[PDB]
């Protein structure tokens, strides 16, 4: 759509993602609603999430880009900063959002978060406990959800 500054900016976000995506990310507006996007993030290489293909949804309001969207994993996730319902604790989504961030930088930020959990936001208490105390078992759990992410 093109009727509002938020919509035109989202279309520019979409253009950047089509023609120049960061490694391992994709996103597109939903067919009927430019405010709701579907996105995919590949787990970062050299991390337990490598080979994962994780679907997410992103919901915008007309305040975008001055207010961050809400982002949720749709794929099953096992990560200290991700709630059971897919909600994500990411500082640029909660505390230091900037209108200069776009869909691309949100997706790469979540990607980076997969590699480096924030110890301040233990949304998944078992994931934070294993990450803190038992990396082998943490990665076994992540491997499970990597394999599950190959199934919608």
């Amino acid at each position: 759509h093109m009727s509002t500054p938020a919509r035109r900016r989202l279309m520019r976000d979409f253009k950047r993602l089509q023609e120049d995506p960061p490694a391992g990310v994709s996103g597109a507006p939903s067919e009927n609603n430019i405010m709701v996007w579907n996105a995919v993030i590949f787990g970062p290489e050299g991390t337990p999430f490598e080979d994962g293909t994780f679907k997410l949804t992103i919901e915008f309001t007309e305040e975008y880009p001055n207010k961050p969207p809400t982002v949720r994993f749709v794929s099953k996730m096992f990560h200290p900063n991700v709630y059971a319902d897919g909600s994500i604790c990411l500082d640029i989504l909660q505390n230091r959002w900037s209108p200069t961030y776009d869909v691309s930088s949100i997706l790469t930020s979540i990607q980076s978060l997969l590699d480096e959990p924030n110890p301040n936001s233990p949304a998944n208490s078992q994931a934070a406990q294993l990450y803190q105390e038992n990396k082998r078992e943490y990665e076994k759990r992540v491997s499970a959800i990597v394999e599950q992410s190959w199934r919608d």
